[PDB]
């Protein structure tokens, strides 16, 4: 048909090759199959609560792979529910709507791509045919749709979840004989289960009762139905209701007071729970039970009613129902079966593994993992992207599940999985560092834009897990952070957390003073800062008591990196001022026996800069002032072997380059000041505004550059060496051209005015203790990591080179975890349980005078 | 807390050997039948907390059980009930 | 024991000094006491 298929039908059709038409000339078959019920009433009260609740239901229906047995005719909701069915495959979350129609009934007819004409719905008793189900078979048509769901009610599945019986359920809302009939025709031929709502004519009817006492409560939600019918049509609908009410467990309700989600899927699997314990041919089963509440999001059904300890389970047959608990994200029922009895590690073999990270992996994240390996790659990527790839190509094992889940960005599963490893603040800055590795891809912002909050999820778990930790025991907190992990990714807590740059944990008062602990050394803090320079020039003064250190008290003195600086910043001066002393009274033609100290004070200088060309990555080029270094001692080097040439033009010139040198190794000496001293909130402002100059003064060479070539083009291998020196050293005919030539210096400032003036407030726009605190920590870690010992002793350094915290960790997580749900009380606070808590005590009231009415009558 | 006979029994030789005190739960089969009482009304609200265990024992053994309950009843001084109402810290101390 | 101390006995044992065994070889008295009462289920 075209606006699909159809089929004309009788009502005595065939031999149950109807649904063998649907599933082998035609679609998939179902593991669920939803029929609706409001006959052809083309009024329908569309409120947005009923908007929810057949928009979740074609959503199950779709998550579940349903078919909707429905009227397909073009009024009220049954034009409604065919419209979510095209929302549906428009929006892509397919969904079956096969449409139950008269034949007699409908307006036009074409009989063979068929073309139906939608015309418009007068005052014409005959229906219009809906346009948008899936399929259409064509109260005449109330035998051949009962007669199908009593068949494949009955339809065995050899896959059977819900005991094979391809679970149906009857969706009833709204008024009128013919879906009070249909009602009865659900419960009483076969017994399928019933849902109805609280809101309608004939729903409400049945949702009071849950005599004529029914004819009561039938005129007050219809009235108007009455007057019309016949009383010996009357007296069948007291009949009607009489036995739906035989059967009281095969009717869920979806009450008003239900004012949110779940409420459509909970109806649906409440009603196709008790026909499966009902049934009784089950209610010694407990696994066809748990399958069925764990296909559907039914925790508290599963937590009461199936772990109860009346049912004798014993946990060893859990197995595949957690593996289909992980795979279908049930986060909530992975953590019931941890409750109650897994070991998640004997269950976790390597084969489980590889059947999640080939089957149960998507191709979206590992097309992201190529995009994040291979683009923006670092050391943990390197080991991840190999450890999927070795279980796609086929051992802390509760580590791997941890990276599936988290790879997949799976929130909630993810964090059940993380209360279970071992070295658990390090598993959530591990997932910080791989989740911010996947928000750098930006092939889905969506996707990216949910790692970046899942890693600072995993950052503030490591924050407030760390802080438990450093609260208990301060030097047990700092053997966790150097943990060597038995290859996590190969990394320690604290070098995971400054390549993901997770300012959140490095900024923590735990981890700032574990850095001032090392800064120190085994100088103790508390002593005082010239306590420790004054035993600096005095070196008896160390075996006084007058430093804490918390000989074998000499060499920890001086290899605390607070010494160890202070030496190479006193070192330097005296360094500089013996250059200053051969440079200008020294210095005669041949190389003084003075200067032959400094020719060796910077090759301990050189070597100590090519040991820093180790741990290199050539990271160490990037830094904008360490490449001043080489370049003041390559300048140095180059500066000797013009002395050692003979020539007084040589000679002299050797001479230029060493004074042209004695400021580079100033200016290092200033740049150490300038950093030690801004070491604190400045530090950010600092080394921003370092760069910004180095822009200014790049565009300021850049206009110096050009006003030399309006300088020398205007006058008479020459022209580099005039057109770059001599507008520096000027800063050391008037046709009409002075009309633009001071609108050239009114244009030249304000782009090099505005560039410095950019300069010195760029660092304001674009959190601000934590951004230094990262960065505090970041400079003070790589002197620390920079061979602590004194620097004309480095070469005697350099050529001489030539579980039970996991344990402790654990019982500090659960310490964690109660503080969590300890503190989710104001969550708590509200009126939820606290509502009718007390409306159950008025309910032992209301079952007190059940006692007073017994016996007045 | 929980259900079984032998944590029915262990409460009688508590109670009514010597008297030292008796403290109980709001979740468990033979917790909450004694929760629940603070007859054969005791049997109705114990096929509520554990109807799978009746089904069992003999009705020799379930007209003790019933016994059982009556004798930590006599001393309803010498029981704590820890309600679920409580959902805070506090509560066991 | 080893996976700690053991005792192997019967259930008429002794007159009392089982308690002066845990206080007089063993460990120190106590001002409280609380026993714990499931039973040998699998399930908790
Ligand atoms: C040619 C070479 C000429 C050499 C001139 C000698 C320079 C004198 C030494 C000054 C070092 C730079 C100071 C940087 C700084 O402020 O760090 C200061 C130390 O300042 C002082 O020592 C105060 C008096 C110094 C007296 C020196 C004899 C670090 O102090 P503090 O840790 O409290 O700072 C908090 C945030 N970082
Ligand atoms: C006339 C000359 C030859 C003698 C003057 C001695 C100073 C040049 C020396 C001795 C004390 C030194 C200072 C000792 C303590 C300070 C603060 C200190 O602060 C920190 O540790 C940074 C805080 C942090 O890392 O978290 C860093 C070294 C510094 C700048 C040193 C810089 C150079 C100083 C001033
Ligand atoms: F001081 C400083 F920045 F506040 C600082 C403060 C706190 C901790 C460490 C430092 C620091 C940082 C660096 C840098 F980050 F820049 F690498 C340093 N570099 C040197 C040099 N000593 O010899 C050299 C100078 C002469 C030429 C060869 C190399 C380099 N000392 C440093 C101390
Ligand atoms: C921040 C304390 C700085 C004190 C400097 C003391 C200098 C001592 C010089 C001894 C010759
Ligand atoms: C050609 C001179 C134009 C006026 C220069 C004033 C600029 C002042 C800059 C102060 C930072
Ligand atoms: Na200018
Ligand atoms: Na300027």
């Amino acid at each position: 048909i075209q606006f699909g298929k159809y089929i004309r039908l009788s009502c005595d059709t065939d031999s149950e090759t109807l649904y063998d038409l649907m599933t082998q000339h035609w679609h998939l078959k179902t593991p669920n199959l939803v029929i609706s019920v409001t006959g052809g009433a083309k009024n329908f009260a569309l409120k947005p609560r009923m908007r929810k609740i057949f928009s979740r239901l074609i959503y199950i229906a779709q998550s579940k792979g349903a078919w909707i047995f429905t009227g397909g005719t073009h009024y009220g909701l049954m034009k409604y529910i065919g419209e979510v069915v095209r929302d549906n495959t428009i929006s892509r979350s397919n969904v079956v709507a096969i449409g139950i129609a008269a034949w007699g009934m409908i307006s036009n007819r074409e009989t063979l791509l068929a073309r139906y004409i939608m015309d418009d719905l007068k005052r014409d008793p005959l229906y219009c045919l809906d346009n948008n189900h899936t399929h259409l078979l064509l109260t005449t048509e109330a035998k051949v749709r009962t007669q199908l769901e009593k068949y494949i009610s009955e339809r065995v599945i050899p896959e059977s979840n819900y005991g094979g019986k391809i679970p149906i359920v009857c969706f009833a809302q709204g008024g009128g004989k013919e879906t009070l009939k249909s009602i009865n025709v659900a419960i009483k031929s076969k017994i399928p289960c019933v849902v109805v709502e609280g809101s309608g004519r004939i729903a409400d009817v049945i949702a009071s009762l849950v005599s004529s006492c029914v004819k009561e409560s039938l005129l007050r939600f219809l009235p108007r139905t009455i007057s019309r019918l016949s009383e010996e049509e009357t007296e069948s609908w007291i009949k009607w209701i009489k036995e739906v009410l035989e059967s009281p467990h095969l009717l869920t309700v979806i009450k008003i007071e239900e004012a949110g989600d779940e409420i459509v899927s909970n109806a649906i699997s409440f009603a196709l729970y008790k026909a499966f314990s009902t049934n009784e041919h089950d209610r010694d089963n407990w696994n066809g039970q748990l399958k069925l509440l764990l296909e559907w999001n039914q925790l508290d059904l599963a937590s009461d009613e199936i772990f109860t300890n009346d049912r004798n389970w014993e946990s060893a047959d859990l197995q595949d129902v957690m593996f289909t608990a992980l795979v279908k994200d049930r986060p909530k029922f992975v953590r019931l079966f941890l409750e109650n009895g897994l070991n998640l590690r004997k269950f976790l073999t390597t084969e489980v593994l590889r059947e999640l990270y080939t089957n149960n992996f998507s191709s979206l994240v590992f097309k992201n993992l190529q995009i994040a390996k291979n683009s923006y790659n670092d050391a943990l990527l390197t080991f991840v992207w190999k450890m999927v790839e070795d279980f796609r190509r086929g051992r802390h094992p509760l580590q791997a599940l941890f990276i599936w889940s988290v790879l997949q960005n799976k929130k909630e599963l993810s964090k059940v999985i993380w209360e279970q490893t071992r070295g658990c603040t390090l598993a959530a800055l591990g997932a910080s560092k791989l989740l911010k590795s996947m928000a750098k891809v930006k092939n889905d912002i969506n996707a990216a834009g949910e790692s970046e909050e899942l890693a600072n999820e995993y950052e503030t778990r490591a924050v407030e897990l760390f802080t438990e930790c450093y609260s208990n025991d301060e030097d047990l907190a700092e053997q966790l952070l150097t943990y060597s992990c038995e290859a996590w990714g190969g990394s320690n807590c604290l070098e995971l957390a400054v390549e993901a740059r997770d300012q959140q944990f490095i900024a923590q008062p735990g981890v700032q003073n574990f850095l001032s602990k090392q800064w120190y050394g085994e100088i103790s803090r508390d002593t005082k800062n010239w306590k420790i320079i004054m035993c600096l020039f005095f070196f008896p003064l160390i075996g006084c008591g007058f430093i804490s250190f918390r000989f074998l008290y000499y060499v920890s003195f001086f290899t605390s990196p607070f010494v160890v600086f202070s030496w190479n910043v006193i070192f330097y001066i005296a360094f500089l001022l013996l250059f200053a002393y051969v440079l200008l009274m020294d210095f005669q033609k041949e190389p003084t026996a003075l200067e032959i100290i400094l020719y060796v004070l910077v090759f301990v200088l050189l070597c100590d800069e090519v040991r820093q060309w180790y741990m290199n990555g050539s990271k160490y080029f990037s830094d904008l002032w360490n490449v001043m270094d080489t370049l003041a001692i390559f300048y140095f080097i180059a500066g000797i072997v013009f002395r050692l040439h003979s020539d007084e033009s040589s000679w002299y010139s050797g001479r230029v380059i060493f004074c042209l040198d004695y400021i580079v190794f100033t200016l290092r000496l200033i740049h150490i000041f300038t950093v030690s001293r801004n070491l604190g909130p400045k530090i950010i402002m600092l080394q921003r505004m370092m760069i910004d100059v180095f822009f200014f003064l790049f565009l300021f060479a850049v206009w110096m550059v050009a006003f030399g070539v309006a300088r020398q083009g205007i006058l008479r291998e020459w022209i580099f060496r005039s057109v770059i020196y001599e507008p520096y050293l000027a800063m050391f005919f008037p046709e009409w051209i002075t009309i633009p030539l001071v609108c050239i210096y009114m244009l030249s400032t304000n782009i090099l005015l505005v560039n410095l003036l950019v300069a010195m407030f760029g660092y304001t726009v674009g959190n601000n203790d934590q951004v230094w605190k990262f960065q505090r920590f970041f400079l003070v870690q790589e002197y620390c990591s920079r061979l602590t010992i004194p620097f004309p002793f480095v070469i005697f350094a350099y050529i001489f080179m030539v579980n039970e915290i996991l344990a402790w960790e654990a019982v500090m997580k659960e310490n964690y975890l109660v503080k969590i749900n300890t503190k989710a009380n104001d969550s708590s606070e509200e009126m939820v349980h606290r509502f009718r808590q007390l409306d159950a005590k008025l309910s032992d009231l209301k079952g007190l005078l059940k006692e007073i009415s017994s016996k007045i009558k």
